[PDB]
């Protein structure tokens, strides 16, 4: 004790597009000096909304091939340095991702996570498997999904952007939502280190759907994006002032 | 300058208790790494050199051995910021490939690595799934050790599933493990040297369930590993990196 209200948030955003739309509505700045650790391709940046200090990281430029340093691997690095570095009192990975029709997922819908699991950890043997799964739960926000109304699901993670027939048998039999590349790696780090851990997964696809029109994936990044600032947004605005157990 | 400091990265404590006991390595009470992990560290020093063995424990939930691709590159990071070694070494079990000319037994160099689990279809996203990294270059060691030496195949499952032998095919891989490549991907963010000892358990073409082979394997092939580590530790006493 004594449990007092949330101060500060760290969210872990895996594309560096995916953060600037934040970044730019809360004025944060790109911290020059380097928290995290000297000579990182990490990108970190902080300021105050209100009553909430807030940090935004981001695994940066791969220094062999010019592009975001997606996958659990880079992720669940940047969740633990941020984590000792700046000590959140929350972690919030949001990112946009894949979505199932038949689970119902709506392009450009922003989802609440309710729990994680990997489906490309197969170690199949007895206590082994449990551990490659890897199921971990969302913290608990049940008035954020009041105000917000968010839809909420389960959400499978593995660093191969396609799927194969294995990634979809095990995506099936978990009865997974969504699909991406980063959270349940996220998920792990949090729960290593005991940091609440929240998700916003925003559907740029829809892996059961239709290839999109000429004029669909023209706008759809930009637009699927906003749609993720947007809840992000009033995510923040929601939390400021609450503690943890008035979420 | 002399190498001073090598760690050890391994991933399940039956492959670390061997070099453990044979370099008479204490166990490192305080935590260093962080407060309330189930990382393990044994700490010592051997002649001229700083000797230190990270694991990533025992899982909090299930209680086996935190094995994977995410606690490896963790508990790399960790350790390289904690201690700065000169060189990290990445020891433990793996599949070998028959018709590639491991066999059980076999205490293999790595030559370099790759993933064969991360598939991206996106032009420079495709490379770096795969996350193509050279091992540190000893060729010294490789002479005077007399080692096999080979590429290594990094993904999370035990198991092979098709697209997984589409990849380790074609990017002609002796090693099948499931660290490796993300210890190479750590050590090539902060610059420290790597290099690899990857002992064959079993043999993933071969005649046999995977984990029943990798099982009834692993008692003596981990004294195998440990019997190479300890050359390969006394080696590296003295020398510089150019020297390898």
């Amino acid at each position: 004790e004594i449990l007092r209200p949330i101060s500060s948030v760290v969210f872990v955003i895996a594309m560096q597009a995916e953060a600037l739309p934040l970044v730019n509505k809360f004025g944060l700045s790109e911290t020059t000096d380097s928290p995290l650790g000297k000579g990182l391709p990490w990108v970190l940046y902080h300021g105050v909304h209100k009553d909430l200090r807030i940090n935004v990281v981001c695994p940066g430029r791969d220094a062999a091939l010019g592009i975001d340093s997606v996958g659990t691997v880079p992720a669940s690095l940047i969740t633990f340095a941020s984590i000792q570095a700046l000590k959140p009192d929350i972690i919030i990975n949001a990112g946009t991702c894949g979505g199932f029709k038949v689970k119902g997922a709506n392009i450009g819908d922003v989802f609440l996570v309710s729990d994680v699991v990997f489906h490309d950890r197969r170690i199949p043997i007895p206590m082994f498997d449990l551990y490659g799964v890897g199921l971990r739960q969302a913290f608990s926000t049940p008035n954020l999904l009041k105000e917000l109304n968010l839809k909420i699901g389960r959400l499978s993670t593995g660093d191969s952007l396609d799927m194969s027939t294995q990634d979809e048998t095990l995506i099936i039999a978990n009865d997974a939502t969504l699909k991406d590349m980063e959270g349940a790696a996220v998920a792990y780090v949090a729960d290593l280190l005991k940091i609440p851990v929240v998700f916003l997964k925003a559907v740029t696809d829809l892996v059961d759907g239709d290839k999109p029109t000429a004029e669909e994936f023209l706008q759809n990044l930009t637009v699927v994006t906003a749609a993720l600032e947007g809840t992000a947004t009033k995510v923040i605005n929601f939390i400021n002032g609450r503690n943890l157990s008035d979420l």
